[PDB]
């Protein structure tokens, strides 16, 4: 679905976000709680914190984090072929944590935001709508993945 050439632009701001993984998380994440503070009740151990300071001083999350953005970042590796990687996150999402796609598109936009604050020079329109289609991609395959599992989410 996806040009080689869009990959390429992909991969090179992905490449921007492995400078600083355990930051780029934390933004992500703090920023799809305050855009959809629902998101936030997923997360038991994650709501003694209150203040965005709290957030970003937990370990917890950084490290949560980092689990979620290496995972995605393995996955745009792959451009695609990306079944045997999505196999293991469509079971967590359907079976252990309930993550419906609707949350998955606040994620994505999250994701979005942040590179454009942190990354401007290297996250145009171009970059940006690659990246759109990779995540888009991302989010087709696993709903996919998701029914399969007897999960409507
Ligand atoms: C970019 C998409 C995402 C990726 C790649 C991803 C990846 C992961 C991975 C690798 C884990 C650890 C294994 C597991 O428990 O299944 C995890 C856990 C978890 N994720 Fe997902 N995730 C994504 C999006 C989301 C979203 C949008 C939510 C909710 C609003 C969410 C909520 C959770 C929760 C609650 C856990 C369990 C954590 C714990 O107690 O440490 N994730 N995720």
């Amino acid at each position: 679905v996806l040009s080689e050439g869009e990959w390429q632009l992909v991969l090179h701001v992905w490449a921007k976000v492995e400078a600083d993984v355990a930051g780029h998380g934390q933004d992500i994440l703090i920023r799809l709680f305050k855009s959809h503070p629902e998101t936030l009740e997923k997360f038991d151990r994650f709501k003694h914190l209150k203040t965005e300071a709290e957030m970003k001083a937990s370990e917890d999350l950084k490290k949560h984090g980092v689990t979620v953005l290496t995972a995605l970042g393995a996955i745009l590796k792959k451009k695609g072929h990306h079944e045997a990687e999505l196999k293991p996150l469509a079971q967590s999402g359907a079976t252990k944590h309930k993550i419906p796609i609707k949350y998955l598109e606040f994620i994505s936009e999250a994701i979005i935001h942040v590179l454009h604050s942190r990354h401007p020079g290297d996250f145009g329109a171009d970059a940006q709508g690659a990246m759109n289609k990779a995540l888009e991609l991302f989010r087709k395959d696993i709903a996919a993945k998701y029914k399969e599992l007897g999960y409507q989410g």
